[PDB]
């Protein structure tokens, strides 16, 4: 009886597992836009992944994760709300069963269709295992995906699922540059925050983008004929892999931009 989205085991019982989960700084949030402040103090955001070095991507039951090369200063993120670098390990998605769900993050209770997560690891900290047992261990690149026009950039990624439909596959999946999955502006709302998934560790900085990248209604098709089971098992389409927004607390969200 493992975590899932399920009505058995999905966000409303992970608690009991990990009560982490009832704690004072869970993500994801709403983002109330009217009460989040500018702060001029918030060091310009550098997103350096002009080396990124893909490897694989993998269906891990929960979503699917593009994993990269972390082994050296490769692709980074610097700056913004954070001290010292950050190295990108992997980046998955949540999204839902229909465009009206499916994002994390909401934007004055806005729900989009999906979100993009793009995970990194506070070097200082050696691993990422290290890493995720520290407040500041990581930094998380949130992007917000609305249906509308296609992503180019996103194609190599919807054309590689047929092969990784169940829990367990993998494929090769190199030379892709996540740079074609931001969008224009960098401008971003920051806040203190966790793993929106079991362990559910308080160790994330999330860097969350205003600007939504637009997706194509057959880009999303395409994820939600995912699977979450294994292969030969009964099919459990991989849709609402997301967690709803956990109280606020004592936290401020903080922009980037006036
Ligand atoms: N939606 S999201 O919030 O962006 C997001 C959600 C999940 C993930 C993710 O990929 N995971 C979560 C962390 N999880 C963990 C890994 C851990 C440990 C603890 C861990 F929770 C340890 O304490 C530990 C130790 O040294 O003792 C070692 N390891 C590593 C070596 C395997 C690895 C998998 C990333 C982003
Ligand atoms: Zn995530």
């Amino acid at each position: 009886h493992h975590w899932g989205y399920g009505k058995h085991n999905g966000p409303e019982h992970w608690h009991k597992d990990f009560p982490i989960a009832k704690g004072e700084r869970q993500s994801p949030v709403d983002i109330d836009t009217h009460t989040a402040k500018y702060d001029p103090s918030l060091k310009p955001l550098s997103v350096s992944y002009d080396q990124a070095t893909s490897l694989r991507i993998l269906n891990n039951g929960h979503a699917f994760n593009v994993e990269f090369d972390d082994s050296q200063d490769k692709a980074v993120l610097k700056g913004g709300p954070l001290d010292g670098t950050y190295r990108l390990i992997q980046f998955h998605f949540h999204w839902g069963s229909l465009d009206g769900q499916g994002s994390e993050h909401t934007v004055d209770k806005k729900k989009y269709a999906a979100e993009l997560h793009l995970v990194h690891w506070n070097t200082k900290y050696g691993d990422f295992g290290k890493a995720v047992q520290q407040p500041d261990g990581l930094a998380v690149l949130g992007i917000f995906l609305k249906v509308g026009s296609a992503k180019p950039g996103l194609q190599k990624v919807v054309d590689v699922l047929d092969s990784i439909k169940t829990k367990g596959k993998s494929a090769d999946f190199t030379n892709f540059d996540p740079r074609g999955l931001l969008p224009e502006s960098l401008d971003y709302w920051t806040y203190p925050g966790s793993l929106t998934t079991p362990p559910l560790l308080e160790c994330v900085t999330w860097i969350v983008l205003k600007e939504p990248i637009s997706v194509s209604s057959e880009q999303v098709l395409k994820f939600r004929k995912l699977n979450f089971n294994g292969e030969g098992e009964p099919e459990e389409l991989m849709v609402d892999n997301w967690r709803p927004a956990q109280p606020l607390k004592n936290r401020q969200i903080k922009a980037s931009f006036k």
